[PDB]
């Protein structure tokens, strides 16, 4: 009762990404079918621009059903996605958050986790017992896959370590 | 008595990628679901050292069940460049005269499919559709090419 089902996920996906393009579901039908129900999810935004493409800064909300929801940044390696000086938008799924301090740190992806279909793509970073699956659209969901580094943090920084 | 079998095309791809990774048997089944049964598979390496990335050639062979196999080259852009090179398995659909394989390809948008370590992408010559599938490095990057020339003997130009 703490856990997200595919068609909520689904649906706040087709919300925030603006597409009703059925490779959302697919990618989502992809991750639940991998890892089952997350517990948390994140939507927010990620720009490029102040390292000219090469550092990712981004800014969302955490969302849970019964641990409320936090503001939460992130700081990773970038291929140039999120260049546009708009940024670009992801929805990251959460597996496993049993406390939200636990979420903050630094995620190793997962090798061979890259999966894209229909212009949806996603892989899968790990810290802890904490599964993290960004998923993005477009660029994002074909240069995304990519990343295999992420920093999750309560506050903005600079810094990615 | 023309096309190929899911099942043919997959187990060519496990040879010649010399892998059993269940990505192969993903990747073929997407690309028959979308395309149906192809006429043609191309097996080939790639590399694009010359052009220090910023362009690949590749090399390889088009086998058919009666049109007989037929040497074959391309050129297109590259995201880089190992040594060995990379290899690839191009699926080829609606191929009726081998002369009408050469020419110039341009990519699907939005067609790109990756899954366990295998990717593809779909380029297109009138009604010939070219899948161009990889494995590892090049199943991530190579989904980001819409363009590919192919032609009957190796040349530097690649338009
Ligand atoms: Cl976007
Ligand atoms: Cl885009």
């Amino acid at each position: 009762a703490n856990t997200y089902t595919a068609e909520e996920v689904v649906e706040s996906g087709h919300r925030f990404f603006g597409s009703t393009s059925g490779g959302i579901a697919s990618a989502v039908e992809k991750a639940f079918q991998s890892f089952g129900l997350p517990n948390g999810y994140i939507l927010g935004e990620e720009g490029s621009g102040a390292f000219i493409g090469g550092l990712t800064y981004g800014e969302g909300t955490l969302y849970t059903k019964n641990a409320g929801d936090h503001k939460t940044f992130w700081q990773g390696p970038s291929l140039g996605w999120d260049f546009g000086g708009q940024g670009s938008r992801v929805m990251m799924l959460v597996y496993n958050l049993d406390d939200i301090q636990h979420l903050y740190g630094r995620y190793a992806g997962v090798a061979g986790s890259a999966y894209v279909i229909a212009g949806v793509g996603f892989n899968v970073l790990k810290r802890e017992n904490i599964v993290l699956v960004p998923i993005r659209t477009g660029i994002g969901a074909r240069l995304g896959v990519n990343i295999g580094y992420l920093k999750l943090s309560a506050a903005p920084t600079w810094n990615p370590f």
